[PDB]
């Protein structure tokens, strides 16, 4: 660590600082998290390189402590959304960001690597119009937000799939469009019930096997499903169609990142440059 000079606290899996490499002069994001199985899993992530994945530069395991050195980006999506709350992020930019994130997920998923905790706070953007996934697969290696958690996780599924990331991204997509969180639960049951109140309480018809999930209770209230025209206006039909497929209850019916990239919604995708105030 003597090789790094902290500049400021970027945020809080451990604290993260903006730091400078005393030798190279490189500015990076330093995350202070040591078990062995962890060292191995982390080492694998160092090879998981993609333009839409925040690059893990180095893994420093010294003094029985673990430090992760990441490429540095100046802003996260949460901050950009708050900064664009009065006017809303332009649809072309929303589409560009969604498309890029799906490319990133398609890559990770093709390597059987899941993110597991996607949220606006770990989606980083730069002046070039790029957006990148941060904190990827470290979940396998303050109050935690439940807003983007897939229903199968909330219902006790222990061996969930890549589908959980598609669900989280769908929630973020809706949030960019409406400028309000889709399912802002403040407890596990509030989160589950908010989802049920919007998409309808799941049953064996739409989700075979749901009534046998660990935390499923026959006593769950039965709410009717709401129309997406009401959930995310003024998203057009292509966008609503895609969102509906990203929010399918059955993880096996939920659209994959690869298939989502071919959805008609992206027929006119472009790469606009955002207006960033750094
Ligand atoms: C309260 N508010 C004023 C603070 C700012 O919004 C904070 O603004 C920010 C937000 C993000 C960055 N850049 C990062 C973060 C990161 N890792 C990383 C992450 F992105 C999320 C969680 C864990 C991580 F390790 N890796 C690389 N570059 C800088 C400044």
């Amino acid at each position: 660590m003597e090789n790094f000079q902290k500049v400021e606290k970027i945020g809080e899996y451990g604290v993260v600082y903006k730091a400078r490499n005393k030798l190279t002069g490189e500015v990076v994001a330093l995350k202070k998290i040591v078990p062995s199985t962890a060292i191995r899993e982390i080492s694998l992530l160092k090879e998981l390189n993609h333009p839409n994945i925040v690059k893990l530069l180095d893994v420093i395991h010294t003094e029985n402590k673990l430090y992760l050195v990441f490429e540095f980006l100046h802003q996260d999506l949460k901050k950009f959304m708050d900064a664009s709350a009065l006017t809303g992020i332009p649809l072309p930019l929303i589409k560009s960001y969604l498309f890029q994130l799906l490319q990133g997920l398609a890559f990770c998923h093709s390597h059987r690597v899941l993110h597991r905790d996607l949220k606006p706070q770990n989606l980083l953007i730069n002046t070039e119009g790029a957006i990148k996934l941060a904190d990827f697969g470290l979940a396998r290696a303050e109050v935690v937000t439940l807003w983007y958690r897939a229903p199968e996780i909330l219902l006790g599924c222990k061996y969930y799939s890549t589908a959980v990331d598609i669900w989280s991204l769908g929630c973020i997509f809706a949030e960019m469009v409406t400028r309000r969180a889709l399912f802002p639960g403040d407890s596990e049951i509030d989160q589950l019930f908010r989802i049920f109140r919007t998409l309808g309480t799941p049953d064996e018809v739409v989700w075979p096997g749901v009534t046998s999930m660990p935390d499923y209770k026959p006593s769950f209230p039965k709410w009717a499903r709401q129309d997406f025209s009401k959930v995310v206006p003024p998203l057009d039909e292509d966008g609503r169609s895609l969102l509906s497929q990203m929010l399918h209850y059955d993880p096996n019916k939920r659209i994959s990142a690869k298939a989502a990239l071919a959805h008609p919604f992206f027929q006119d995708v472009t790469k606009p440059v955002p207006h960033l105030r750094l």
